């Protein structure tokens, strides 16, 4: 019988790969026609999929890039139990398996990864765990702090055994209709488990930071409530990476690149730049 996307799509008629576990991870790219300089994974959040960055890896591929990326299992097209992980790793895990897969067709490549939320903290454990294979990471309000009575009570739940407000997400309203309108997109309250896996994230991400060299651009909106400012400002700190760069949107909230125009605007500008400059 085939196997079939949680949509019903048989993965025969989709760009996908199988993982390290038998599950099938559904694909994306985005080539341009000539010659790429450089191969750039993007690295979605929780409860996202891989299409909510269709403008931006428009823009990268128009710079030359082979853009690639694969929706996380239990996300999106890919097999899994939605919003669930054996172990945080499994992510870090699948994208060296498609990143090594890349890198066989394009060998001599600079790569760079791209990460927003979870997908950041996914970004920053792909790079610590291979220290000096990736030419950059962009990281868009990356998760890497984790609330104290949150940590403790999730604890405490998972000894044992609610849905986000959509506008905390962006102040662009029809952003905000796009989001709760998609049907890739999980919008269900943090299963235990899960959370769980995140403060595994947060922790390890922690660890890693004296050992994280790769360059790296990251942008924050100083009104995020769903990754508190305060992580960015100690993640440039205690990064070990001689080449990192911060830009604060002020008032901007989660999800910069879909956010005000303004703001959009200048982190689609910034990313173009900072990636243009390290791919020269
Ligand atoms: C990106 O993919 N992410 C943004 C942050 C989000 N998130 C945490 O880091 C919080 C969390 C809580 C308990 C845990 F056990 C593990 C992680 C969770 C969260 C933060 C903020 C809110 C909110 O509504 O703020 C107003 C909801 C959930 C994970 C995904």
């Amino acid at each position: 019988s085939p196997r079939r996307t949680p949509q019903s799509i048989p993965y025969q008629d989709l760009p996908h790969l199988v993982n390290a576990d038998g599950q099938y991870l559904f694909c994306r790219y985005w080539a341009p026609t000539g010659t790429p300089k450089a191969l750039i994974f993007v690295s979605h959040g929780a409860g996202e999929h891989s299409g909510r960055y269709e403008e931006l890896a428009r823009m990268l591929m128009g710079l030359d890039l082979l853009v690639f990326a694969h929706d996380h299992v239990g996300h999106g097209q890919s097999e899994g139990e939605r919003m669930v992980v054996s172990d945080f790793h499994v992510f870090v895990r699948d994208v060296l398996q498609h990143v090594d897969s890349m890198q066989k067709d394009y060998p001599g490549l600079p790569v760079f990864l791209l990460g927003h939320s979870m997908g950041g903290a996914i970004a920053i454990l792909t790079a610590a765990e291979r220290p000096g294979h990736f030419a950059g990471m962009v990281l868009i309000s990356p998760l890497v702090l984790a609330n104290p009575e949150s940590a403790t009570t999730f604890k405490v739940l998972a000894a044992k055994v609610g849905p986000i407000d959509s506008s905390v997400l962006s102040r662009n309203k029809t952003e905000v209709d796009i989001y709760n309108s998609d049907p890739l997109i999980c919008r269900a309250g943090l299963k235990v488990c899960f959370g769980i896996q995140l403060l595994n994230a947060v922790s390890r991400v922690e660890r890693a930071l004296p050992k994280l060299t790769v360059p790296f651009l990251l942008l924050q909106g100083s009104a995020d409530r769903l990754c508190d400012s305060k992580g960015a400002y100690l993640l440039m700190e205690l990064a070990k990476s001689q080449d990192k760069t911060l830009k604060i949107y002020e008032g901007a909230y989660h999800v910069l690149h879909k956010e005000l125009p303004e703001v959009t605007n200048s982190v689609f500008h910034e990313i173009n730049m900072w990636v243009s400059q390290r791919t020269a």
